[PDB]
């Protein structure tokens, strides 16, 4: 039930929220992200039902999110650990 339902997408929202960004741009990310959530649980649906078996699609997509967080300017990956 959260904002989506895949870790990866819920983990980046509540990044986003975290650098608070206006409703405007973080309906731009949001948006978007929600455009990518179906894609990607359209992703989860793929794997689960067996069409992408190389997880090429979750490929192009994670691609797109990664590019996604590149256009936001909100990557990084160092975190956690320190």
């Amino acid at each position: 039930g959260e904002e989506f339902r895949m870790e990866k997408l819920n983990q980046l929202w509540e990044k986003a929220q975290r650098l608070h960004l206006p409703p405007v741009r973080l309906a731009e990310l949001h948006a978007d992200l929600k455009i990518q959530e179906r894609d990607e649980l359209a992703w989860k649906k793929l794997k689960l039902d067996g069409l992408d078996e190389d997880g090429e699609k979750e490929a192009r997509l994670i691609r797109n999110l990664n590019v996604i967080l590149a256009k936001y300017g909100l990557d990084g990956k160092k975190d956690a650990r320190q």
